[PDB]
Order: C-alpha cells, then structure tokens, then sequence
C-alpha cells in the first residue's frame, strides 16, 4: 500500500538532502574542471613564450 503522510515527509527529507548534496558535488567538480582547464592553458601560455626563447 501507498506511504503514510509521516514516510512520505521522510523521503523528502532525504530527498532533498541528497539533492543539496548532488548540486554541491556538480558545484565541486564543474569548478575542478576550470582549474584543471586554466591549468592546462597556463602551460600551454608559458610554453608559447619559452619556444620564443633568446
């Protein structure tokens, strides 16, 4: 049978605590791959003005 209105407040709680946890994982990541991408650039940037050289 269906969930009591007490579950069903349950699975919310959790469900939106997953939810928060979800989005601060994508926040973490989605910001891991601007650094890594800057990274990447500043490497390509420094490697640009050394190939220039004397």
């Amino acid at each position: 049978a269906a969930a009591s209105y007490d579950q069903l407040l349950k699975q919310v709680e959790a469900l939106k605590m997953e939810n928060s946890n979800l989005r601060q994982e994508l926040e973490d990541n989605s910001n891991h791959l601007t650094k890594l991408e800057t990274e990447a650039s500043n490497m390509k940037e420094v490697l640009k003005q050394l190939q220039g050289s004397i």
